[PDB]
């Protein structure tokens, strides 16, 4: 639905991302899409200081809104991090950090990249006659000359849209569940197992675009945070707009709404146990759209599918049942693999490991078998 902001054919993703601003933030649009020239060359920091503070009033819109959320937060990652060697700054000028302050809270997200920012909304398509495609698709911002942010993002994005199709069958299981439709209900889960079994699938196409040492020592440097960072060890000045400085988290996909609706669904309990991994989940949902956190906390207001299929001694329903959490428990470990390659193995030339195997044991232990 739209009071949900969940699109039929990319979810929660933003459809058709706006890729221009109003002429009156070109000085914005200059520096965001020149970042990876402008760090190169130690000038960065510079052409941000010299910015005059605009005012947010030009962005009319909400995809236009968007977009300067991310054309801001892909300027503030940069500001701070610089060249992503450690000369950091700890405070971010007026002139940027208000207008993003102000943007923010009007969007109701934190003031830092996100998810929802650099994946849901860094995306257009070349051709707009052609469909979904990695070939008919770019990211509108980077880092870095080689940095692999298009492959990261977009690969991101593409498995999100894959999952993404099963979010319309969520109705049909809690109608079938209320109206005892035990046939429909079993048919909706093998179709939700089925699309998060293409997202698998999709996930495959991070190798040929992301390679490690660029993921590893680049990328990863600008999608950090400062929640505890040592770096910035009490969060980071918003000049203009608060006193002391803030402390918001990095981007991360535990900020998508699908995976972690498809854990509320089926009763994954994710987010109880008071838990390293639960509690996590658990604020990276202020870091989504308020219409996704809501959809989500509708979402543990309903029936459990787990406690129905549970209590119903019907082998055909545990099955697909099983078949949707055996889809979690691949793509996560798909996920596990492939956090060895692009991070374990180059840092070795963690509580990163231990919540990734927290999350995946949880889903496998919810299988009825
Ligand atoms: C180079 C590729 C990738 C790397 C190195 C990577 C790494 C990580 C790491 C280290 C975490 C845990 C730390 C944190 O939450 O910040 C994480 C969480 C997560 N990642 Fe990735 N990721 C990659 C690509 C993907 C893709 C393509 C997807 C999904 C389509 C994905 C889905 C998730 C999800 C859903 C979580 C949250 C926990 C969970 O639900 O299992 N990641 N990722
Ligand atoms: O683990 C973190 C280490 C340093 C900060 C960024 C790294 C993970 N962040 C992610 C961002 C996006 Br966008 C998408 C993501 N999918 N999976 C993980 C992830």
């Amino acid at each position: 639905s739209k009071e949900y902001h969940i699109d039929e054919e990319v979810g929660f993703a933003l459809p058709n991302p706006q890729e221009n601003l109003p002429d009156f933030y070109n000085d914005w649009m200059f520096i965001a899409k020149h970042l990876p020239d402008l760090i190169e060359s130690g000038q960065l920091r510079e052409r941000v200081e010299k910015l005059n503070m605009l005012s947010i009033d030009h962005l009319t819109d909400h995809k236009s809104q968007r977009l300067a959320r991310l054309v801001l937060g892909c300027i503030t990652m940069a500001y701070v991090w610089g060249k992503g060697h450690g000369d950091v700054r700890k405070v971010l000028p007026r002139n940027i950090a208000v207008p993003y302050c102000q943007l923010s809270k009007k969007l109701e997200l934190p003031p830092i990249l996100v998810y929802a920012d650099c994946v849901l909304a860094n995306w257009k398509k070349k051709d707009p006659n052609k469909p979904l495609t990695y070939e008919n698709m770019d990211v509108l911002f980077s880092f870095r000359d080689g940095d692999c942010s298009k492959g990261f993002f977009l690969v991101s994005l593409l498995v999100e849209i894959a999952a993404a199709s099963a979010i319309k069958v969520i109705p049909t299981v809690f109608k079938a569940m209320q109206m005892q439709e035990r046939d429909t209900l079993l048919k909706a889960l093998l179709e939700i197992a089925s699309c998060l079994e293409k997202a698998l699938q999709v996930f495959h196409q991070i190798h040929d675009h992301v390679n490690p040492k660029a993921f590893f020592s680049v990328l990863r440097i600008y999608l950090s945070g400062w929640k505890g960072n040592p770096q910035l060890s009490d969060g980071l000045v918003y000049e203009g707009f608060w006193e002391d400085p803030k402390e918001f988290a990095g981007g991360s996909a535990g900020q998508s709404s699908v995976f972690q609706c498809f854990d509320v669904l089926l009763g994954i309990q994710q987010t109880a146990g008071g838990g390293h991994a639960a509690q996590f989940l658990q604020d990276m949902r202020r870091y989504m759209p308020p219409a996704h956190r809501n959809f989500l906390c509708s979402l543990e207001s309903n029936p459990s599918v787990r406690e129905f299929v549970l209590s119903k001694g019907d082998a055909g329903l545990r099955e697909a049942y099983d078949a949707c959490v055996k889809a979690l428990v691949s793509l996560r470990s798909y996920h596990l693999q492939i956090v060895t390659k692009y991070i374990l193995i180059p840092a070795s030339q963690t509580d990163l490991m231990n919540f990734l195997k927290t999350v995946r044991s949880t889903t496998e232990k919810s299988l009825l078998k």
